């Protein structure tokens, strides 16, 4: 299941409660989250939410993704998963089984339980969304990763600011460390 990172006790929505150390975090990166006016990140623009602090691979940002992206993302990188319905209407137990309605491709899930199982698919593979994020995707990245505005350079044409911008930020920002991997 879901572990504390802070106790470590095991057990759509990414705010998680644990009620034995009372510690609020993601239960997707596992990153704290802050109520408002709590935030001590120098850095964050967000300060009178509650939320947390995402790499950029956290079921945070990538459940906003359509299937299709996910699967894509897994394609490229020649990682199986399942379209189709398990052996014998979503099973998913949820806190209140989910039951919502189970669309052809999606494994037998509801979509956001699917999108759930596809990013547990590229989360243990370290597949990085920012392969194939757009220049705009990567200026946002980096902006919210690194904390500069990017621009091209003089003599830069697009294609070489795009390289510039992913290497820099793959190089420079890890995938989430908190996340399991295999
Ligand atoms: C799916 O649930 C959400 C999705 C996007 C924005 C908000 C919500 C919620 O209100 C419930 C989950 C939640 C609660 C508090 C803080 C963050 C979130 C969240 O998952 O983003
Ligand atoms: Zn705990
Ligand atoms: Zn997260
Ligand atoms: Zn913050
Ligand atoms: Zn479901």
């Amino acid at each position: 299941g879901i572990d504390c990172p802070k106790c470590k006790f095991s057990y759509g929505c990414m705010h998680f409660h644990c009620t034995q150390c009372r510690h609020q975090f993601c239960s997707g990166c596992y990153n704290a989250f802050y109520a408002k006016n709590k935030c001590p990140e120098p850095n964050c623009r967000v300060k009178k939410s509650l939320h947390g602090h995402h790499p950029r691979d956290c079921l945070f940002y990538l459940r906003d993704w359509t299937a299709l992206r996910l699967q894509k993302l897994l394609q490229d990188n020649n990682v199986m998963f399942n379209t189709e319905p398990p052996a014998g209407g979503c099973r998913v137990i949820e806190q209140k089984a989910c039951g919502k309605e189970t669309p052809a491709g999606y494994a037998g899930l509801c979509q956001a339980h699917y999108k759930e199982y596809l990013v547990s698919l590229i989360n243990a593979h370290s597949l990085d969304p920012a392969t194939l994020y757009e220049v705009e995707e990567l200026e946002t990245a980096t902006e919210r990763y690194l904390h500069v505005r990017p621009q091209p350079l003089a003599g830069e044409d697009p294609p070489a600011y795009q390289a510039r911008l992913l290497q820099k930020l793959t190089e420079e920002v890890p995938l989430g460390q908190s996340i399991p991997r295999r």
